[PDB]
């Protein structure tokens, strides 16, 4: 451990490196910095430090500390120093839920993307051993893994979708939802989702599909133009998915029957709706 004289001087040091990187980007600026510090065990601090710096900053600031993370192990920082950093992230968790609500969720993406990276090791989730904090961020992390096991956009409401089939937590898909930022392109999670309610097998996924869409649609999430949309281009394929999905137009209406009388849709959405 350390004194908090040398926790302040580390801190004062780092931050404007670390505050710079968000925005020049440069991850070998940032190394060759680093290496002149010589920073002695003290290496672990620099992962804990960008993260939280991170958690603070733009969305946006949390990929480039992944990046930042990934890049320097194996340079400046081991193995050892990123599981070390990780360590105590979870065990400041608390703590830095304080200023940032979403600290668990967000450091659950962090380590995810850190076995992404080959960073961590993918049995560091599962030999971790009290406080809901830290096991919430555990859990986003195997969830966000296990669901890994080109369109960007989809890849990300996929992702979204499944994540949101396996906990059923509708608050979490919808805030994750506008974190994305793309009003404009809702008709894309509309499709997508109808469509994993089509392929499904069982009243399951369609029920928890059903359940989203309506809450997303009450709280003005998904307006009507990209709601309207989604179910457009869904008639437009059916003959198609049909197909290959056994008994999608029954399905499919209903579905939209559903949707209608929920009172989701307006009567010209629900008559659009091909019967064949």
């Amino acid at each position: 451990e350390f004194l908090p004289l040398d926790e302040r001087a580390f801190e004062k040091t780092l931050t404007p490196i670390i505050q710079e990187y968000f925005e020049h980007g440069d991850t070998n600026e940032v190394a060759e910095m680093l290496r002149d510090l010589n920073l002695g065990e003290m290496k672990s601090g620099v992962p804990v430090l960008a993260v939280s710096l991170a958690l603070e900053g733009k969305a946006s600031h949390r990929e480039m500390t992944s990046k930042l993370l990934s890049d320097l192990c194996g340079t400046v920082m081991s193995t050892t120093d990123v599981e070390k950093s990780f360590d105590k992230l979870l065990k400041d968790l608390p703590e830095l839920a304080l200023d940032t609500p979403r600290a668990p969720q967000l450091v659950g993406q962090f380590i995810a993307r850190a076995v992404g990276d080959g960073i961590l090791c993918n049995t560091y989730i599962d030999s971790y051993k009290d406080c809901v904090q830290a096991r919430a961020a555990l859990d986003k992390a195997t969830v966000l893994l296990s669901m890994s096991k080109v369109n960007h956009l989809v890849k990300e409401i996929d992702m979204l979708l499944k994540e949101y089939l396996l906990s059923g937590d509708i608050s979490e898909a919808e805030h994750c939802l506008k974190e994305l930022e793309v009003p404009h392109f809702h008709h894309e999670l509309v499709y997508e989702a109808i469509i994993m309610v089509l392929e499904s097998t069982g009243e399951s996924t369609f029920k928890m599909i059903l359940d989203l869409l309506k809450s997303l649609w009450k709280s003005s999430t998904i307006t009507v133009d990209q709601m309207k949309r989604g179910y457009e281009r869904i008639y437009n394929e059916i003959p198609d998915i049909n197909l290959d999905v056994p008994h999608s137009y029954s399905v499919l209406e209903r579905f939209v029957e559903e949707c209608f009388q929920a009172g989701i849709i307006s009567k010209q959405l629900r008559d659009l709706c091909p019967s064949r």
